[PDB]
């Protein structure tokens, strides 16, 4: 099998803003998990393909990883910070559905969940 597109990260038909929330999660939210010593992982969408998980895409069917949240911080392509959130989330429970408790990928996921969880519960109240 070969790898589904990666989900989108630019649209200029959506419409664009600024927000302190956003740009938190930019500066700081992104950028910080980004440098963790277990973040390459998830530092791009899983390549099933190079990685020998033939059935990744056939488990998980909401694929999301930190260079999609990257490019879609970069691109403004969230309104919400709640979007961007949510697709944190989804990459972090994507890890835990397609793998099982105690897996060495698995802890590595745990490591940085616990740094997203600090960072987002010290997101600053909105301007
Ligand atoms: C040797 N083994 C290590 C774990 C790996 C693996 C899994 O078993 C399960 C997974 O969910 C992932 C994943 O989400 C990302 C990466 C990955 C991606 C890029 C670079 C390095 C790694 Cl480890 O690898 C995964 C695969 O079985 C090969």
């Amino acid at each position: 099998s070969m790898n589904p597109p990666p989900p989108e990260t630019s649209n200029p038909n959506k419409p664009k803003r600024q927000t302190n929330q956003l740009q938190y999660l930019l500066r700081v939210v992104l950028k910080t998990l980004w440098k963790h010593q277990f973040a390459w992982p998830f530092q791009q969408p899983v390549d099933a393909v190079k990685l020998n998980l033939p059935d990744y895409y056939k488990i998980i069917k909401t694929p999301m990883d930190m260079g999609t949240i990257k490019k879609r911080l970069e691109n403004n392509y969230y309104w919400n910070a709640q979007e961007c959130i949510q697709d944190f989330n989804t990459m972090f429970t994507n890890c835990y559905i397609y793998n099982k408790p105690g897996d060495d990928i698995v802890l590595m996921a745990e490591a940085l969940e616990k740094l997203f969880l600090q960072k987002i519960n010290e997101l600053p109240t909105e301007e």
